[PDB]
């Protein structure tokens, strides 16, 4: 769910998830998967493919239970969809922290439409 998603990203990334990634680039942010501008983008480009392989659950509404155990996010959901969705989010929260050095803030809010085309998930 996005209530979870953000918690990990603020945890893993240390930033406020709406101002840093709410709308950064072609993929991250709002409706649309454009073609990745940089890496703190394609972290999102993939998070969106991740999400589209799930079936017994809503990527944006269902809530699950994850943990911040000894500075790490850990999922324990057993629900084969809530769990495999936790992981999905867990990985972007990391990738997003991971490529925080190439992060560029010119893209903070990019004109979505003016963006390349997406590849196929």
């Amino acid at each position: 769910s996005l209530f979870e998603l953000g918690k990990m990203i603020l945890q893993e990334t240390g930033k406020n998830p709406a101002k840093s990634y709410g709308a950064y680039g072609c993929n991250c942010g709002v409706l649309g998967r454009g073609k990745p501008k940089d890496a703190t983008d394609r972290c999102c480009y993939v998070h969106k493919c991740c999400y589209k392989k799930l079936t017994g659950c809503n990527p944006k509404k269902d809530r699950y239970s994850y943990s911040w155990k000894d500075k790490t996010i850990v999922c324990g959901e057993n629900n084969s969809c809530l769990k495999e969705l936790c992981e999905c989010d867990k990985a972007v929260a990391i990738c997003l922290r991971e490529n925080l050095n190439t992060y560029n803030k010119k893209y903070r809010y990019y004109l979505k439409p003016l963006c390349k085309k997406a590849d196929a998930c």
